[PDB]
Formats: structure tokens, C-alpha cells, sequence
């Protein structure tokens, strides 16, 4: 329920709990998928970067919801995101918002990986960006009544950040990884 259903590029619903690559949509600004990446000035890669090549779909993620453990994903509904793999220096691969430079960025790891005061509590949501794309948004807890678009900060590292305006979202589509009898990690 709530709005419209979110589908992968194959036309199938995006399911909570299943693995999906998040890659740049055809109407995007180029590039591939996302993955944890090196943080400028840190030994532990806790930033999220977008691949420069559309040949690289990045690392898969799985979506979860505070209302149901399974089911189809609908736009404009609360979601939490996590990569299916995490660095050993991080306690988790969950996506979080870290604000400590005027400009909030999307990172991985929770309260055990970042100073509490730096994290911004809230939920993610997937919004439809036409019929050829989607975009991710983050809705702060305290800011009850406003969500910021997730966009790319182009600086050679294509890192994911929260945009102040809604004119520069990272346009994406969802791709299910290939499998069969088993999907080792």
C-alpha cells in the first residue's frame, strides 16, 4: 500500500529482504552502481561511492521496513538500507546519514562506527522519477514533514550525499543480481 509499487529493471516488484544493485538510470548522469568506498582521511571505508563505469553495478543492498519483514516495496514508504557485505573495520553495513561538515553525506555503520552526535536519525524512501527512473530520499525524524534527495557529489570520488535542493537527485534503477542454486553472500 501507499502510493505506487517499485519495480526492478526486469519489471518485477522490488522485494524487502532481496538483493538489489542500485545503479544509475538511463536518464542519469552516467556511471554504474554503488559500494562502500574510502573516506578522505580514514583507514576505514565508510563512505558510499558510485562506480564511474556503467559496467560495474557495485555491491548489492537489501531493503527492510519497520512495518513488515516481507513484501513488495511501495514508493514514499519508510525503508532502511544495508549492503550485503561490510568492511571488518565497520560494525555494520547499514546506510546512515552523517553530518559533520555543513554538508550531510550517506555513509555506512551505526552508532558504533560514528560519533552519536554526527548521525541523523530517520528513514529512507524510494520516489518515482518518471517512468524510467527512481530516486532515494532521506526523511529526518525531527524534521517531520520534509525529506532530502540523495544525490552525487562529483569530485572524482562520486560519493553519495544529501542535497539541499530537489533539482539534483541521483537517478537510479534497481537490478537483481544473477543467481541460481545459491548466492554465496
Amino acid at each position: 500500500s501507499d502510493a505506487e509499487k517499485v519495480y526492478d529493471i526486469e519489471g518485477y516488484p522490488v522485494f524487502l529482504g532481496s538483493e538489489y544493485y542500485i545503479v544509475s538510470a538511463i536518464i542519469g548522469a552516467g556511471g554504474g552502481g554503488v559500494r562502500p568506498g574510502r573516506t578522505r582521511g580514514s583507514m576505514c571505508p565508510m563512505s558510499i561511492i558510485q562506480e564511474q563505469s556503467d559496467l560495474q553495478m557495485g555491491l548489492p543492498v537489501r531493503f527492510s521496513s519497520p512495518e513488515e519483514k516481507q513484501g513488495k516495496i511501495y514508493t514514499d514508504t519508510e525503508l532502511e538500507i544495508e549492503f550485503v557485505e561490510k568492511p571488518d573495520c565497520a560494525e555494520s553495513s547499514k546506510w546512515v546519514i552523517v553530518k559533520d561538515s555543513g554538508e550531510a553525506r550517506v555513509a555506512i555503520g551505526g552508532s558504533e562506527d560514528h560519533p552519536q552526535g554526527e548521525l541523523v536519525r530517520g528513514f529512507f524512501k524510494i520516489e518515482k522519477l518518471g517512468s524510467l527512473a527512481y530516486k532515494l530520499v532521506f526523511c529526518p525524524k525531527s524534521d517531520s514533514g520534509s525529506c532530502s534527495d540523495i544525490g552525487i557529489n562529483y569530485e572524482g570520488r562520486r560519493s553519495l550525499v544529501l542535497k539541499s535542493s530537489d533539482d539534483v537527485p541521483f537517478r537510479v534503477v534497481f537490478v537483481k543480481p544473477r543467481s541460481g542454486s545459491e548466492t554465496e553472500s
